[PDB]
């Protein structure tokens, strides 16, 4: 079941998907998706783990994209992490959850480390999943696995940059090469990614706005961030999750190991950035155990 819960003036739209047994203690999940303005489609599957550990999940749309107020007119600097915190505990107000697991993907766990470093009261714990700790460290790990293509795709995707022709066949390639093996291992694209990437193209404000369009480097209002200062003051356990081949490679969550103070990691063979697509059952697995842990914890 679905509705519109107030953020403002605005209205954003949630999704609940309640457990075929619900278990004692088992805390609701709040699912971020990442983008920015990406919606919720994309990690949609994630919705599983209702059944399978009798907990409720909440999946939304951040204001702004999919089947939220979308807000074409506002002015660039509307668009900030800040925004999207407040937006999270005005879906947490409206549905009445008072203590919560959150687990981001991709942006989603970036706004999900905004939210943590914040000590917001209802945090119980916070998955962080396919996330760099700052975009300084996201730009040095492109060129990290950029050399670690295969010589003739990186030529391609060096050789076309340096001339500006970045719609050549032999670019355009090179590109989806990098993609199918850094960010989604699974040929051909899951559906759901698919419906996400759609909807932002059809009204691209927020993804163009934060995270720009240039194929590799964050060139929006993102271009700068960095939580890497504030992770010491996260309160809540985390769990970082990673794949093998993730574009959000290990120097990009380091700094979530080294500094938040009660952290753990696990990072998936054979997997990238969308790990929760490529082993659904393992990804969900490893998140299972750590929710039951903490709903013990919070009990
Ligand atoms: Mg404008």
């Amino acid at each position: 079941s679905s509705r519109t819960v107030p953020f403002g003036d605005h209205e954003t739209w949630v999704q609940v998907t309640t457990p075929e047994n619900a278990q004692p203690h088992a805390l609701p999940l709040i699912v971020l998706h990442g983008g920015p303005g990406m919606a919720h489609n994309y990690v949609a599957n994630i919705a599983a783990l209702a059944d399978e550990t009798g907990r409720t999940v909440i999946h939304y749309d951040q204001v702004g994209c999919g089947n939220s107020t979308h807000l074409p007119d506002a002015p660039a600097d509307f668009w900030t992490p800040q925004l999207f915190v407040d937006e999270f505990h005005a879906v947490c107000t409206a549905l009445g959850i008072e203590r919560y697991h959150v687990l981001g993907q991709s942006w989603g766990g970036m706004l999900g480390a905004e939210i943590a470093v914040r000590q917001p009261s209802g945090l119980v714990s916070l998955a962080i999943c396919n996330s760099p700790a700052s975009m300084r460290l996201w730009s040095e790990a492109a060129g990290d696995l950029r050399a670690q293509l295969p010589a003739e795709t990186r030529a391609a995707l060096d050789r076309h940059e340096a001339a500006g022709t970045i719609t050549h066949p032999d670019y355009l390639q090179a590109a989806a090469e990098f993609y199918r093996r850094h960010v989604c291992r699974v040929v051909p694209t899951p559906q759901d990614f698919a419906d996400s990437v759609a909807q932002m193209e059809a009204e691209p404000t927020v993804y163009h706005t934060m995270n720009g369009p240039n194929e590799f480097h964050v060139v929006g209002t993102l271009g700068d961030w960095s939580v890497i200062d504030r992770l010491p003051d996260v309160t809540a356990p985390v769990l970082v999750i990673a794949g093998e081949h993730d574009e959000a490679t290990p120097k990009t969550w380091q700094p979530f190991v080294d500094h938040i103070p009660d952290v753990r990691s696990h990072v998936f063979p054979g997997t990238s950035h969308c790990t929760h697509l490529e082993k659904p059952e393992e990804f969900r697995a490893v998140v299972a155990q750590f929710l039951h842990q903490h709903d013990l914890a919070a009990d």
